[PDB]
């Protein structure tokens, strides 16, 4: 009947309630980084400030999905001759795969802004990050819909999300690498650091769609949970900070006087 | 009894949860594009910045609904014996129907802005438009009182709806071309690329509205789900983001110095 | 027991379903307007302003009230051998009736700043109107507590609050057409309709409360709500749009900058 | 048991209705009342603008407190043979008392700063008022434990609590009839109804504490909470308009030109 | 079974709701700092202005944790037999453990910049700082697992979360001891003041984690309680006042005319 391995299980006390408090922290860590992306938005320049209203987007979106798993989590499962069971709904977590579908564009889009990116350029990559990335989710969806039932197809559909995904890093590698010189106000240092955050954290996720063919119990699940977590603040809210401070530098490198103040 | 098919049926953990996945993310999709709105406004010329603001009516106003319904997905239904069953509430799309009351004026009239009518032209235009979508609007809802019990009824007030779309349509693609040549900032391209997207987004309203009548089922229940949420992703966060990107380039070649720095 | 008509009937699923489509598209359109009168105050020169500003408190303290009784509406009834019945709570309208006590006032008071009315004039006016509202509304709160015991009751007290009601238009109708001369940039064409669009919004309060003397039944409730809706749309939303448009034609006349651009 | 008298009582659909009308209007005139605050701030002077800031403070901080409150009365209660009766939850007030160790402060620091106080004379004013208030508020919280249990122990601790009334009254009536001279704008007239509207509204609270030593039933309980609410309004809304016109009337004595354009 | 004693116990309707008061106010304390820090931000210099947004971040966040609590108290417990009892939910304070691992970095960073740090100096300082803060909370949330089980484990890992604190605090007192000269506008005053703040609120935290080891029952769960809700007032929103009053006496101090406006 189920599709994802979280309905499948009881939980104990400790390891549902640690769930539930690294749901509820991520909620707030989104719709926090929102109001810091907005206050510090006006030492951008113009030029670059699409990139911080990009995190604002990723924040609002990635907030609010969180707040739903959060409330399914405590609304799914019941206390119950000492521990929590399942009652009456499902637990899931497709609703991030759905998401990813207009957050990892945005997460993409920044990132050509800072490199610099311009015109054709600009068009041209945007399309193809976001049609590599499409083609990585839905064949991910797809995929995750038979961790119950059919770990082979799991695999399947993982192996063809995986080809998708070593395209995408390939593309941004390269253009990171290429446009790397060019960066103002000393940020090719910088713009180093956030390609291997996003190696890091990116990864985080395929690991956290193998659990079932490794960990399938509550363990399992605890672990995928935190995996989600430590990648959802990762790649979006310390990216989202490192991009901005990229923004700031070359804003500033560019004569940008609210920049240049913002930095003494 | 019931008015509308989703009430009919019984779902899979499988079916049941892509619906809620999709209307969860409709949700944050909407509210996140607001931010986005808010932010990017300062680079419109004020002749153009309605234009932007009417996309922030657009983007509360269709979120609050989505959010409303995908709470109501929820509410209604529970799962027991291995299946989702409703219980004690009814869903119901008209919803949707009621809010069109509003935007689709608001995403008329952010067109005829940008297409820079003015005066007695764009108040002509508006009232004409606006009449032709409530006259669309109200002929859909009641049409759509019979897809449960008659769908002859159903086809015939969707044909009176229909005439009023087509009306609709040919006032805006009239306008659009006698006023592509005068657009400024190279934006000729991009209006023409507007009217398309409104060609494909508008019309999968009207296919599923004709579900019903073709696929009466869970599967076509979740096809008309789908065709809702990229519709709205597609008629209103993605159109809205073309306008104020031609707002943009308009303004900076009517010489705004905030649009020009936004574009470099 | 029971204080108001709607807890006294069973609903049909559409008539239970379009009180709650017309609910719910209430509370939007007020918290969509909301930004909409936040992102257009710029053009507006701050002598009118505060015009403005009195719209964005009725948006939100008439958006709270509708989005409390839509959740009031799904929450007292249920779904049961085939109609909505009553369930443990009571749905009744007085929610709308207390709020008017600080709405009106802020109506009123937006009309006398655009007319131009200063000092000694504006305070006298304003305080004769807020009592003569005052008086309106508790005399009806009053008599609609007898609207499912004692309709003689329920006119008897009609007929009090509809004579405060009187002497309220009879003021606002004087200042108006004395101050239509001296108005700004052709808002004199626009302000008499202003004018007309209260005596046609407002009227149709009168008419919801004499509902339960002419139509007790669901089908009463159902009219009832649709005239709640409209008025609520027309008399706060539409009237706000007409006074921040007359709001920033008189600005522009003025010689206010941001108003000139704000219309070419 | 309980420690309320809320917590007695049967309550009519009447009075139970009136009660969570009472509530959802507060909620809504606190939160409508923020929006008009923050856009009005613009007009005041810098040296002003924390008493705006203030008046911001408490609109949020007590309308979440009676968000909270009715929410929590529509919980308590169900109706149940033709009365509300109390359900598994119990109804209290002392979320007010609480609330009030922030927002008296606040509400006492906003006049401070409008009488022109400065430097040690405002910082000693400022710390004698807050443990005053404190007092008051600590001593009146324990008071109303005893509300159904002792009546003798809410009267000893009523006057230990007005002890400290009468202090902070004497402090503040002090300060202004001292610092009335030297207000700017012709505001020496606004400040003195400033404090008749105080000793009225601040009154109110006393008398609410008494119901239970007067008037023990259901329409006590009614009392109680219109009384709470008027002083609400009277003590947080109105006061908090008239501190920003009085704000605004001496920024433009003092030549702040956005003050001096808000008022023609 | 359980992890905190919590959990364990029965409430009096008066622990219950003293309770219940203490977490809804903290809400809204939080959220209404919130709406002030924003306000006042535009009177800081952009060099200092990070320190304010850092602010927002840790008023969002808190708030938000102390908004979940405050419902998972109401929603845990019901009232049966004249006491309330725990039904089919657990009640856990992890949540603010895990809070804490966002924002005691963001407490920590706004310090350093107000102390004018600058370049290596602030970012070796902020990464040490923000190490010992992860290594004191992860082994404290570990401890707390312990709570009813194993006091010895308690006190263990207690001592080892110790460790890391003093670390924290030694680094801290050194940079403001070290760089208290250097301040402008008379904030080496202001600054010390700090220091005590800080080791007066941060150390009810291990108080409270120590309530255990002491006084299990509910009135050490009330105590619990009311040490949390005095330690986040003092350590965030306090602490948050008095950071932005000394980053505005700096900015006017160098020049900032906004400041020096604000002040006079
Ligand atoms: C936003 C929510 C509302 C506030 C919540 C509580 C209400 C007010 C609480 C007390 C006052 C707040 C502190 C003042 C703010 C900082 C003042 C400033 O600008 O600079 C500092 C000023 C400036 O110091 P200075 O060194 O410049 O010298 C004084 C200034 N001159 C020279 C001009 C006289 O110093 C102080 O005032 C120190 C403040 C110490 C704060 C101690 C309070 C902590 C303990 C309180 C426990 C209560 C918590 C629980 C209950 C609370 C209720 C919610
Ligand atoms: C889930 C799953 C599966 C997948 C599982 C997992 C964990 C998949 C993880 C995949 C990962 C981590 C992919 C990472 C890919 C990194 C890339 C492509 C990096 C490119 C980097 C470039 C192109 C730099 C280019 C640099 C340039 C051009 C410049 C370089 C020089 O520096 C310079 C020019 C400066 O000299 C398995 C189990 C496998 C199958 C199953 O069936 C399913
Ligand atoms: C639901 C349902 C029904 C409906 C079902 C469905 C799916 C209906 C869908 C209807 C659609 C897709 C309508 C789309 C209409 C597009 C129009 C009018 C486009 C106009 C475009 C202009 C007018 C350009 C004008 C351009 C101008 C004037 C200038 C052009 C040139 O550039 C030049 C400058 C040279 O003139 C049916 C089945 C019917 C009945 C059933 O029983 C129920
Ligand atoms: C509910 C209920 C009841 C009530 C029900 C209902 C539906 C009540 C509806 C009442 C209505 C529609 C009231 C409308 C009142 C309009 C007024 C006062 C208009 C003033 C207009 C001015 C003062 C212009 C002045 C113009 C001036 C001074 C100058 C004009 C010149 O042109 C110039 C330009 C030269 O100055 C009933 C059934 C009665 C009893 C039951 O028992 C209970
Ligand atoms: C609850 C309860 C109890 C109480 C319940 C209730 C309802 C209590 C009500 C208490 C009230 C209303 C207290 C009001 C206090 C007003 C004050 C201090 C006013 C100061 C005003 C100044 C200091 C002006 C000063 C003006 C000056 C210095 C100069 C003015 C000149 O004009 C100028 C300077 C301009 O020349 C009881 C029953 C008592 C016990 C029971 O057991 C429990
Ligand atoms: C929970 C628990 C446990 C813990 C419980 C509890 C309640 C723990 C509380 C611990 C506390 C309060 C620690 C406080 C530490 C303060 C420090 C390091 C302060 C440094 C201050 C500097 C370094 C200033 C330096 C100033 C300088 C260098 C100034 C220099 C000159 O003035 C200059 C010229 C530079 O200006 C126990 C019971 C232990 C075990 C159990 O088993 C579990
Ligand atoms: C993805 C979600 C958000 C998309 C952003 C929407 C734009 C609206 C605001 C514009 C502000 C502005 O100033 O626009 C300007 C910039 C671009 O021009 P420039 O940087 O000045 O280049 C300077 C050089 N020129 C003048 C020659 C151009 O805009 C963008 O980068 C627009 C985003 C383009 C990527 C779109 C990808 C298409 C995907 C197709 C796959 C299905
Ligand atoms: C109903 C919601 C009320 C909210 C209004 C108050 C907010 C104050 C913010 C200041 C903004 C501003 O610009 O202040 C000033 C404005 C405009 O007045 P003015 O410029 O002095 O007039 C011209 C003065 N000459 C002639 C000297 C140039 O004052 C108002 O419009 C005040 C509104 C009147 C209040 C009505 C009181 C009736 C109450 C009776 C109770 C039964
Ligand atoms: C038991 C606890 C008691 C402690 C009470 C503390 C009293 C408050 C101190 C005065 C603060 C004030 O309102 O204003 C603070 C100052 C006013 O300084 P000033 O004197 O005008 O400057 C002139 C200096 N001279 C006299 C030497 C010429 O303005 C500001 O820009 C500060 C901006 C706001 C900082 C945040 C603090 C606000 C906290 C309020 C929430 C309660
Ligand atoms: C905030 C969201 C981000 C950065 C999401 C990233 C998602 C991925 C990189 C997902 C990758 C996947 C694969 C490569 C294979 C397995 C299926 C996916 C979709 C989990
Ligand atoms: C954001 C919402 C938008 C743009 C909605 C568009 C809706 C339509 C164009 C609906 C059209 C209909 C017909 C042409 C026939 C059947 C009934 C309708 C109302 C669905
Ligand atoms: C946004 C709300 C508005 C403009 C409300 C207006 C309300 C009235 C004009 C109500 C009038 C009534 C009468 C004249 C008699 C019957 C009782 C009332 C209160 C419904
Ligand atoms: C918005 C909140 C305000 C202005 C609250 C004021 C509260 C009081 C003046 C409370 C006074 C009391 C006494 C003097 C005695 C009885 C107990 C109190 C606390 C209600
Ligand atoms: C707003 C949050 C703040 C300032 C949190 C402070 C937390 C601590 C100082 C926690 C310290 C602990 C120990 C020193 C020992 C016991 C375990 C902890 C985590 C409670
Ligand atoms: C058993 C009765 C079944 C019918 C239910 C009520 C009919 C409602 C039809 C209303 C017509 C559509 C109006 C939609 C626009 C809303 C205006 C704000
Ligand atoms: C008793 C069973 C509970 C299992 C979970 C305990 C995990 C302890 C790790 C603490 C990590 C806290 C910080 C979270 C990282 C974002
Ligand atoms: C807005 C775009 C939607 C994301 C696309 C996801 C792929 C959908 C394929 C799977 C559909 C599930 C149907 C039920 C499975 C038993
Ligand atoms: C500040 C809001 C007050 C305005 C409300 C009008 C007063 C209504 C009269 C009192 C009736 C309520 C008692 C219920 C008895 C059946
Ligand atoms: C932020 C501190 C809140 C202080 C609120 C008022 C003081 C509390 C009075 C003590 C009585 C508690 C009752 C315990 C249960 C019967
Ligand atoms: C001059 C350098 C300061 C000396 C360091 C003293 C640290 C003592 C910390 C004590 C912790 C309890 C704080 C009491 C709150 C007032
Ligand atoms: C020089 C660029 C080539 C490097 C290839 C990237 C592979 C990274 C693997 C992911 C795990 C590492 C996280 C730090
Ligand atoms: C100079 C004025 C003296 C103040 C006297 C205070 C008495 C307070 C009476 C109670 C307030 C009544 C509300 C209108
Ligand atoms: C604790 C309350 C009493 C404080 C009064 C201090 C003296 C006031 C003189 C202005
Ligand atoms: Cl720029
Ligand atoms: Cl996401
Ligand atoms: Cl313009
Ligand atoms: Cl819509
Ligand atoms: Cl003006
Ligand atoms: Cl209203
Ligand atoms: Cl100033
Ligand atoms: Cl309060
Ligand atoms: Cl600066």
């Amino acid at each position: 009947g189920m599709k994802n391995i979280e309905s499948l299980f009881d939980y104990s006390a400790g390891q549902f309630e640690f769930i539930d408090h690294l749901l509820t922290m991520g909620v707030g860590v989104h719709f926090a980084a929102l109001i810091f992306f907005l206050v510090v938005s006006q030492f951008v320049a113009p030029k670059y400030r699409i990139a911080t209203a990009l995190s604002c987007i990723v924040m609002v979106s990635a907030g609010l999905i969180l707040n739903s798993q959060a409330v399914m989590w405590t609304d799914a499962y019941a206390y119950v001759d000492g521990s929590y069971q399942l009652q009456d709904l499902t637990f899931s977590n497709g609703y991030r795969y759905v998401n990813w579908m207009a957050t990892i564009p945005c997460l993409l889009l920044q990132l050509l802004i800072v490199l610099n990116l311009k015109g054709k350029e600009l068009f041209s990559t945007a399309t193809w990050l976001i049609l590599a990335a499409w083609g990585m989710i839905i064949t991910g969806y797809v995929g995750q819909l038979y961790e119950v039932d059919d770990i082979a197809q799991l695999m399947i559909w993982g192996a063809v999300s995986t080809a998708f995904f070593v395209v995408m890093n390939w593309i941004v590698g390269t253009k990171i690498f290429k446009n790397r010189a060019t960066m103002l106000g000393g940020t090719d240092s910088t713009i180093t650091k956030v390609f291997w955050l996003m190696m890091f954290a990116w990864t985080l996720y395929p690991i956290a769609y193998l659990v079932p063919a490794f960990m399938n119990n509550a363990d399992g699940v605890v672990l995928r949970q935190l995996l989600f977590t430590i990648a959802d603040i990762s790649s979006k809210v310390i990216y989202g900070l490192m991009i901005t401070y990229i923004a700031i530098q070359q804003s500033a490198a560019a004569g940008y006087v609210p920049a240049q103040q913002a930095l003494g």
